[PDB]
């Protein structure tokens, strides 16, 4: 009875829209496996950890992102940051939500308008498996009916040259925003039928995975995902996306996990609601690209083309796969209904997620929003409608590709290093221990210690690092943007990276006193700033420096 409750919450706190839109593609702009490897590695070492500390600091300290750093008040700007970022991710997932919204609309039918050509949005390149009998070497293949669907009939994509011509919105996305965020305001507007939002994912990456394996051409997209390549391994490129998609998925470094935890009962326990989440989102990473790429070779067969070839490496993999797969299926009316509908659920949980992430952090700060809870949502909901208006224009698809590069990449893991470092080295990973022992009774074990100050941030550090020294110039499949649009990611993703030392120089010049007294009263928790007139400062000490 009750467990049946405790199953549904966990399960549906370990799945997310990022693990079944966000990883497809980035798995198979990889080699698949060579993903998982470096995934895994990064999951354990890095993730688990840091998902437990953040839980771990929502509870015990019950404050948001931003005020949860009355700790140490030189890492207010470190919680600016993840609510900045948070803010900026809005932006592009809600467009994701609106994309499903449309399909899920044009599903109903008993035609599926993915199924073959002849529509008015189909170029006389179309060409349909079924209604017919090379391509170059290095092409993605846009004309396959579902491929010429999503680029015309949705995006309307061939009206637009660049991110230089990105044209006005699209009339029938802006319906579907529209809807999205009159649904996601009335959902927050009055404070912080789940069941079938955690089930649903595993029932269709079910029913995915058994169907899609019993298909022509699956056992050489199994091969393919199951075949490792090391000389992948040695670009970092890889490792770069491992790091960033595991702080996707598990929601660290977006304020979500600290202000989620902060409503959370004082002694509930996160170590083992860090464990569970992990494993579950292994495994079903693992089984998601299993199923990914054994579609992959089935279209692969089916349209001639090398596996590498057949579909898109961003986003709308999913929108193009999983209609393609449908198609395939019996019924296959009432499976996309149910596929896109279970994508709206995911969507706009993960959205009200980061939403709150924002709302709460934004209002624990400042009382006046708290008060007004109301006016703030919409001035929220409102921002993110427009600056989401900006990513459903003819060439939105590359505003979104350049937001979901630049909006949390060497951003989001030079947050959460910043978090790590405040929390293990100037607090006191010690500190942290007996705070956890005293919420839940134990207190942490060495692992955990040492991930906490010494291995993850090291990692985190490695990879920020090589994140900047080797950057990619941003691409779209063979589309390539011009020289300006990556200064313009790399400002969008300083902006949220410059307020911690901003509010670092900000904090240490409103403080009175002389130099040691500022940084004394910056680096000391608020609650015994009685403290400093003292002299007594533990950082102040070679034992809590070398302490674990
Ligand atoms: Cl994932």
């Amino acid at each position: 009875g009750k467990k049946i409750d405790f199953l549904l919450s966990v399960v549906g706190f370990a799945v997310d829209l990022a693990n079944v839109w966000r990883f497809p593609y980035l798995c198979y702009k990889n080699g698949g496996g060579a993903f998982l490897i470096p995934y895994t590695l990064f999951l354990i070492i890095a993730g688990m950890p840091l998902f437990y500390m953040e839980l771990a600091l929502g509870q015990y300290n019950r404050e948001g992102a931003a005020t949860v750093w009355k700790i140490c008040p030189f890492f207010k700007g470190v919680g600016y940051a993840v609510i900045l970022i948070a803010l900026y991710v809005g932006f592009y997932y809600n467009v994701i939500i609106a994309w499903s919204l449309y399909y899920l609309f044009s599903s109903f039918t008993l035609n599926l308008p993915w199924t073959d050509c002849g529509h008015t949005w189909n170029s006389p390149n179309c060409t349909d498996p079924k209604l017919l009998n090379n391509h170059t070497k290095y092409s993605k293949y846009k004309f396959t009916p579902a491929a010429e669907f999503y680029e015309r009939g949705v995006l309307h994509l061939h009206e637009s040259s660049g991110i230089h011509d990105i044209g006005l919105p699209q009339w029938q996305l802006l319906l579907c925003l529209m809807v999205v965020v009159i649904v996601l305001y009335f959902s927050l507007w009055k404070g912080v039928v789940v069941w079938i939002t955690a089930t649903l994912p595993y029932f269709v990456l079910f029913v995915l995975l058994v169907h899609g394996v019993t298909l022509p051409g699956a056992s050489n997209g199994i091969n393919a995902y199951l075949h490792i390549d090391f000389y992948r391994l040695k670009e970092a490129t890889v490792w770069i996306d491992a790091a960033t998609q595991i702080f996707f998925s598990l929601g660290a470094g977006f304020g979500v996990l600290i202000a989620f935890a902060s409503y959370n009962k004082f002694d509930n326990n996160c170590y083992r609601d860090a464990l569970l989440t992990s494993s579950i989102n292994c495994i079903t990473s693992f089984v998601s690209g299993f199923a990914i790429f054994s579609i992959l070779g089935y279209m692969a067969h089916e349209h001639k083309v090398n596996i590498e070839d057949v579909a898109t490496e961003g986003a709308g993999l999913v929108f193009i796969l999983y209609p393609e797969a449908i198609s395939t299926l019996s019924g296959s009316t009432f499976w996309a209904v149910v596929f896109f509908v279970m994508l709206l659920a995911l969507g706009l949980d993960s959205s009200m997620g980061g939403m709150e992430a924002v709302i709460t952090g934004l209002a624990d700060d400042f009382q006046v929003l708290k008060r007004h809870r109301k006016l703030f949502t919409f001035g929220v909901t409102f921002s993110t409608f427009l600056l989401a208006l900006f990513c459903i224009t003819k060439g939105g698809i590359y505003v979104l590709t350049l937001l979901d590069t630049f909006a949390a990449g060497t951003s989001i893991l030079f947050a959460v290093l910043m978090e790590a470092i405040g929390v293990s080295w100037f607090y006191g990973v010690d500190r942290f221990s007996n705070d956890i022992q005293q919420m839940m009774g134990f207190r942490p074990g060495l692992y955990w210690r040492l991930c906490w100050k010494f291995v993850s941030p090291a990692f985190l550090l490695f990879v920020v690092v090589v994140s900047i020294i080797n950057f990619k110039p941003l691409t779209y499949d063979d589309y390539i943007f011009p020289p300006w649009a990556n200064w313009v990611g790399w400002g969008i993703a300083l902006s949220s990276m410059v307020l911690v030392p901003i509010y670092v120089i900000y904090k240490f010049l409103s403080t009175q006193g002389s130099l040691w007294e500022r940084l004394a009263y910056g680096i000391t928790p608020e609650n015994e700033h009685h403290l400093v007139a003292q002299r007594d400062i533990r950082q102040f000490q070679l034992q809590h420096w070398l302490a674990i």
